[PDB]
RNA sequence: GAAUGAUGCCUGGCUCGAGACCAUUCAAUCUCAUGAUCUCAUGAUUAUGAGAUGUGAUGAUGUCGGACCAGGCUUCAUUCCCC
């Protein structure tokens, strides 16, 4: 109607406070105005960004309904209550595209006010409710404190709020006139009030039900001696207090008192029955024993009283007049929720009319209630008509769409009569009447009804515009507006309050450090001391205790007059501290055992060249050597050009810088082969090659071409070619001119001697291809030598290193890829380089930060041990010059370089290449069988992330460094271990090295769980289990000792290395791998590996698995179902087979 | 010209089993409270939000082996060949 348009004018005009109950859908008109300013292309098109802020999340689901019900212009929502620490950044980055309206609660938006995000998020527009609550304790006031100065482009110029839904500010005697606290709040949020001005724009279609009072209950309440009974049971409770979760049961007693008081004793019997159900659940779940004792105490007292009140077993006729054609919509309003829970039982019980309830969400430790979703389910059931008859009953009572409820029954709710007027607008009145069953007993409800009357008086008073606004000027300052001025003056107050809130939240955040032993550890804590100074100068010593990771924040100070203010001041100390912290070619000849020779401009260096190199074939080894007799021997380059054409002819058509067999060079042979009836001669074919190419070792004259093709096998009857000239005639149509010549014993050059002797060739029927078979040997043996040559020229480039103690003859093996060309791998020096990598990165890292954080510098190490960084060190070298899919083992080759260049000289030259590319006490002492000097680092190692009431330091850093050092040390041993196993088996042994369990096994070789001091007893209980296993944190404190002696040794490994190695060694050669079962099973049944499901049941055995080749056995243990079930199955199988 | 088997190696994806680590989910925990009510007041009582921790499993991802098929190369036996 019209008043919507009027407040459209007033609100689009200026910042606006409206005070109208239901506003005829105030949020509707808010949506309309926001769509108006949206369709308007604003100055900044995203500055609009208006959110209706509520804290009520089922109401947020109503806004899901609403904001998808409207706003073709795009809008968003939250589930809320989610992990959104940095999520909000990309939430902005996506909301600027796709979410003009996003929904969130207040406190999240408060954290968004923190850290000075971009520019107050370009908001400039807002909708808000619960604005009456926006007071000193409330967040919204603290928002408007920093938002009072709407300076930057006026980031928050116009303000729109809703105080209509909660009108119970408290103070009708202080606010009999129209504006008292209203002036105060409208000066707070800087938004102008607009009142309803009249009821002419209301009540035309907004009827208000007449209020009907009742006297005393239709409850019986006819047992007054049970009041004295409950007074004696109150004395029982006083004994329970003098004893001192007892208080919850105490309040349960108070509750059942209220039930028996207000609704008779039969109802309190039903309440005792619900107490039996709740108390049965209490006796079930509760493991605490004093409280379970008092649960049994509850059962005896409640069985006494409730069994009396079963023999003892309101407003009913009110319900009954409304029962004929039951109410389409019914609302009942009471506070005590457990009574509301016990109603439908009684209502099915005596009058046989079904009833339903809506619970509240506040509860503790799996409290039986409707969840928020379950409340929405109940609401949807209420949207169904049958459950609407069942009735709706709650205590939250806000933000639902329930219309035209004929019966209003605020049964004994009078604290928020103004909120009831909310619930009165909730329903349009079709001749409906509100009903107020108040007991005629206890007449202070006369006072409550005149308070209601004064409430409508004050509503009528504010309905007159400015009835106490422009009226009081000085007396308003003597009433409350000098008590409520623009108090924003104190600048350290807002820094102090922000420091309070943020420092407690950051206390929580740094409490989320990494406890490990327990899910939550109380690392920050405090105690309070009344530091009242005689004279009225009360002070408060706030004693502040911190974790070890918090260095310099312990404060025990009578710093401020109030206790919470002293905590605010210690938060100020903390916030300052976290501002700080957190915030003529050389002739050289080749010999082997016309000899060969290379021709290159380069002169081979004697040291760089291997003295002899080896060759390995199926027959035998052949080794070779070279010698530079004539330095700069000169041959004519044109003859070189012709014979080079012949050399590439050898490569190209014969084999299909340059090598030479030298007799004194046999140039004439080179040129001869450059160009290149009858009787046979055996001497010409004593060593030859015959082009179609075959080897000619020897002949046979006894077998001639006229003789038969001997085929010993006669099953299929293969064609025995009666002459070999007839064999040639049958296949190629060829006959020999003189078939009497001997037959060539054939020898095959292609890539048991009887099959070789099978081939027989005719001399003329073959065009010789001219080479001696020994030179055939040499020529086909040339290519591996060329691979050797390219190896030694790479050795020319690389033996020419930056620095090199020894020649890089084994770097030749390091350069070659693992398992490539049958040659050796590089993995010993590789894993050695990896171990040194970890050791030296720990070295330089602690060189950087002895002020480090442990896991943070762990992240920094992992950053340094990122493969791509070492890939870039390779790039700034370029071992490429001696196609990477970005996932390559080239980093491992670099590691090989690192290890081998340690091996060539010292560690130090290896570090040069790195810079070239990259950059109880005596009891546990004798338990380790050792001696110790500085017990401070020992204390540092024994300190645990949990320590009983004491904190000095942490062992996590020492664990880190001893970890890296023993990586180095174990790797150094294992590559001093010259077993030279399969690299798979080398991988197995290094993996067997890395296991915290066997480090804990060393710890119980010294039994340090008896020696460790620790705050947590459940952690010791977990350790005592693991000790009973052997007759987790133990290996960790072992590494802390390792690091501690690394400090003691001045970063030396050898001294404590000597101590650890004998106890280290003798277990390693037995494999005894705990991943026997699944590895050995999936490998022992490659063809048929089948599997049965386990995770259906918890701890226990279920191992009738469908494996076939190994067989099917079941093995028994306490918890084998994770691992060792298949191991016990293999045990029973090998017992079976 | 080739192939067959057996023979080990290596590569791809797929899968199963352990590490690590990321997200989800539901419970829970602990703070932070905020309104109202008595209490001169403290204090007590009642309604309702924020997180963070978080149990389990889920989905991943990154290492590490399995198998599995798909393949490249080679020995040990032959069959066959090429003038």
């Amino acid at each position: 109607r019209r008043y919507q348009l009027d407040v459209l004018e007033q609100a689009k005009a200026k910042n606006t406070i409206a005070f109208l109950e239901t506003g005829a859908g105030k949020t509707l008109i808010a949506i309309l105005l926001i769509k108006s300013v949206h369709k308007d292309l604003m100055s900044q098109n995203r500055k609009m960004l208006s959110v209706f802020l509520v804290p009520k999340v089922p109401l947020v689901y109503q806004q899901a309904e609403v904001i998808r019900n409207q706003t073709c212009f795009q809008v968003g929502h939250y589930c809320g209550e989610m992990g959104q620490d940095f999520w909000d950044s990309r939430r902005w980055q996506r909301e600027f595209e796709s979410k003009q309206v996003l929904v969130m609660t207040a406190q999240i938006l408060l954290n968004i006010l923190r850290h000075s995000i971009i520019r107050m998020e370009t908001i400039d527009l807002l909708i808000l409710d619960e604005c009456h609550h926006a007071v000193k304790k409330h967040p919204y006031s603290l928002v408007m404190s920093e938002f009072y100065h709407t300076t930057p482009k006026d980031k928050r110029p116009a303000i729109f709020g809703m105080t209509a839904s909660p009108v119970n500010l408290k103070g009708v005697s202080s606010q009999v006139d129209c504006a008292i606290k209203i002036r105060n709040l409208e000066t707070k949020l800087d938004s102008t009030v607009c009142t309803i001005k009249d009821r002419k724009e209301l009540e035309k279609h907004v009827p208000m039900p007449s209020e009907i009072v009742v006297e005393y209950d239709k409850a019986a309440t006819m047992w007054s001696l049970h009041e004295t009974i409950k007074q004696m049971i109150a004395a029982v409770e006083e004994a329970a207090q003098a004893s001192s979760g007892a208080a919850n049961l105490i309040h349960k007693l108070r509750a059942i008192n209220y039930t028996l008081a207000e609704l008779g004793q039969w109802c309190a019997y039903k309440v005792g029955q619900s107490f039996l159900s709740a108390l049965q659940s209490d006796e079930r779940v509760n493991f605490q024993v004093d409280v379970k004792f008092q649960e049994s105490y509850l059962s005896e007292v409640v069985s006494l009283l409730q069994c009396e009140l079963l023999e003892g077993a309101s407003l009913i006729k009110l319900l009954l007049k409304y029962q004929h054609t039951a109410d389409f919509r019914a609302i009942v309003f009471v506070e005590r929720v457990v009574a509301a829970l016990v109603l439908p039982k009684v209502f099915a019980e005596l009058p046989s009319l079904s009833f339903i309830r809506c619970a509240s969400m506040i509860g503790h430790n799996n409290s039986q209630e409707m969840k928020s979703s379950q409340m929405q389910d109940t609401i949807s059931k209420f949207r169904d008509g049958h459950v609407t008859l069942l009735v709706a009953t709650s205590v939250a009572e806000e933000g639902l769409d329930i219309r035209q409820c004929n019966v209003v029954m605020r049964f004994d709710l009078a604290k928020t009569v103004l909120a009831y007027i909310q619930s009165r607008g909730r329903a349009r009145k079709p001749g409906s009447d509100y009903i107020l069953m108040v007991e005629r007993g206890n007449v202070s409800h006369a006072a409550f009804l005149r308070n209601a009357r004064n409430s409508e008086e004050t509503l009528r008073k504010e309905a007159i515009e400015r009835t106490d606004l422009s009226h009081l000027k000085d007396t308003s300052r003597l009433i409350s507006i000098d008590a409520v001025p623009g108090t924003v003056y104190k600048v350290e107050a807002t820094g102090a309050m922000v420091s309070l809130n943020s420092a407690v939240g950051l206390v929580h955040f740094y409490c989320s450090q990494l406890p490990g032993d327990r899910y939550a550890i109380l690392r920050p804590e405090f105690s309070m001391e009344k530091h009242e100074k005689p004279g009225g100068h009360t002070e408060y010593s706030c004693r502040l205790q911190l974790p070890c990771n918090a260095p310099f924040e312990i404060l025990e100070g009578p710093v401020c007059s109030s206790m919470r203010l002293a905590q605010q001041a210690v938060c100020l100390a903390a916030c300052k501290k976290l501002h700080e912290m957190g915030a003529e070619v050389c002739e050289s000849s080749k010999l082997f055992h016309s000899e060969f020779a290379i021709l290159f401009g380069n002169e081979l260096d004697a040291e760089v060249l291997s003295m002899s190199m080896d060759l390995y074939v199926a027959r035998a080894m052949i080794t070779k050597a070279s010698l530079a007799f004539k330095g700069s021997l000169d041959i004519t380059e044109n003859q070189l050009s012709s014979l080079k054409k012949f050399h590439v002819r050898l490569m190209s058509i014969v084999l299909d810088y340059l090598f030479v067999p030298v007799t004194g060079i046999n140039w004439e042979l080179v040129e001869k082969i450059t160009k290149t009836l009858m009787m046979a001669d055996g001497c010409m074919v004593a060593e030859d090659l015959i082009g179609k190419r075959f080897y000619v070792d020897s002949i046979c004259y006894d077998m001639s071409a006229e003789t038969s093709f001997p085929r010993k096998e006669g099953y299929l009857g293969p064609l025995e070619y009666n002459t070999y000239a007839d064999y040639y005639k049958q296949k190629y149509g060829v006959d020999l001119n003189c078939k009497q010549q001997p037959l060539i014993k054939g020898r095959g050059v292609s890539y048991v001697l009887d099959k070789t002797y099978y081939v027989f060739l005719p001399p003329e029927l073959c065009v010789v291809h001219p080479l001696s078979g020994s030179l055939i040997r040499g020529a086909q043996r040339l290519p591996s030598i060329m691979r050797r040559v390219e190896s030694m020229l790479l050795a020319v480039q690389l033996k020419n290193l930056i620095s090199y103690p020894i020649p890089t003859s084994k770097i030749l093996e390091a350069l070659t890829a693992a398992s490539c060309q049958e040659t050796f791998c590089y993995e010993r020096a590789e894993l050695l380089g990896d171990a040194y990598l970890k050791w030296v990165v720990s070295r330089f890292l602690f060189l950087k930060y002895p002020q480090k954080h442990e896991g943070q510098l762990t992240r920094m190490r992992q950053q340094m041990v990122s493969n791509m960084v070492l890939y870039q060190f390779a790039l700034v070298k370029g071992l490429q010059s001696y196609r990477v899919l970005s996932s390559k083992t080239l980093a491992d080759v670099v590691e090989a370089l690192i290890g081998v260049y340690y091996v060539e000289g010292g560690k130090i030259a290896a570090n040069h290449l790195m810079k070239w590319i990259g950059i109880d006490f005596v009891g546990l002492e004798r338990a380790l069988k050792y001696e110790f000097k500085e017990k401070g680092l020992l204390v540092e190692a024994i300190t645990h992330a949990s320590r009983p009431s004491s904190g000095v330091s942490c062992y996590q850093r020492l664990e880190f460094v001893g970890d890296a050092v023993l990586d180095h040390l174990i790797t150094r041993h294992l590559f001093f271990t010259y077993t030279s196993l399969p690299p798979g088996r080398l991988t197995d042994l290094r993996a067997a090295a890395v296991n915290n369990e066997n480090f804990a096994r060393v710890a119980v070789k010294h039994k340090l769980h008896l020696y460790l001091r620790h705050g947590s007893s459940a952690l010791e209980k977990q350790i005592r289990e693991f000790v009973k296993e052997v007759q987790k944190v133990l290996g960790d404190i072992v590494e802390s000792i390792a690091g501690a002696i690394f400090l003691d040794s001045g970063k030396d490994t050898t001294a404590a290395w000597k101590v650890f190695q004998p106890l280290l060694q003798p277990m390693v050669t037995p494999e005894t791998l705990p991943m026997h079962p699944v590895r050995e099973l999936q490998e022992r049944c490659q063809q048929q590996a089948e599997g049965l499901e386990y995770k259906a049941s918890r701890s226990g055995n279920t191992a009738t698995v469908e494996v076939f080749i190994d067989g099917v056995q079941v093995g028994v243990a306490q918890n084998p179902q994770k691992k060792m079930a298949q191991k016990l199955a293999a045990r029973n199988a090998l017992a079976a087979l």
